[PDB]
């Protein structure tokens, strides 16, 4: 009942008030199954690429982190090629960020930050991360490549 109420406000605020560039809907009738999509993001290599997401809520939200994949593949230093995210707010503590003042919107917001802004420091991709920290041209161009083949 307290994740039934949480989620149905959840639901009301991405439904009318969704951070620019971000969706996230019901697949169909539970509100803990849900999808989101993020738009590439200007001045970044995945521009005018759509990213589709899958939002699975766990039986203990908002104790426990949303758990968010991308179905759409994506060339990106801590995202591996099954859409595993490796960002701090969808992890628990100590070594993780998730709190239940957290929300759905805040964690995709986050994922569209790390898209814009990836952390070499944290990598799930060794390959990649290392083009990006020390061949960025080709970083870039692999990026927006992997963006015309899979997201356009
Ligand atoms: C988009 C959005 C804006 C916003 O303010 N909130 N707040 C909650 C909460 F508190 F219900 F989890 N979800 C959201 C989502």
């Amino acid at each position: 009942m307290q994740r039934a109420s949480r989620l149905k406000r959840e639901l009301h605020m991405l439904a009318t008030e969704p951070p620019p560039g971000i969706t996230c809907w019901q697949d169909k009738d539970q509100m803990d199954d849900l999808r989101a999509q993020i738009l590439g993001g200007a001045n970044t290599p995945y521009e005018k690429g759509v990213f589709k997401l899958e939002v699975i809520i766990p039986e203990r939200y908002p104790f426990e982190p949303p758990q968010i994949r991308f179905l759409t593949p994506i060339y990106h230093p801590n995202i591996d090629s099954a859409g595993r995210i490796c960002l701090d707010v969808l992890k628990l503590p100590p070594k993780g960020a998730w709190r239940p003042s957290l929300n759905i919107a805040t964690v995709l917001t986050s994922i569209q930050l790390l898209m814009s802004e990836p952390n070499p420091d944290d990598p799930l991709m060794a390959d990649i991360s290392s083009e990006f920290k020390y061949n960025k041209p080709a970083f870039l161009k692999n990026a927006r490549q992997w963006t015309e083949k899979h997201a356009r």
